[PDB]
């Protein structure tokens, strides 16, 4: 079956836990961590599991 894997665009690891995913450009992803990490700054984010 079709599965829509979420990659994290900071450290191109799966996405697991919370997911920030850029308001701004389309599909676009990253991880707890990277966030942590402050990547992708300029753009609002959305942040849920
Ligand atoms: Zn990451
Ligand atoms: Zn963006």
């Amino acid at each position: 079956g079709e599965e829509e894997d979420v990659i994290c665009d900071g450290c191109n690891g799966p996405v697991v836990g919370t997911r920030y995913k850029c308001s701004v450009c389309p599909d676009y992803d990253l991880c707890s961590v990277c966030e942590g990490k402050g990547l992708h700054r300029g753009h609002t984010k959305l942040a849920f599991p």
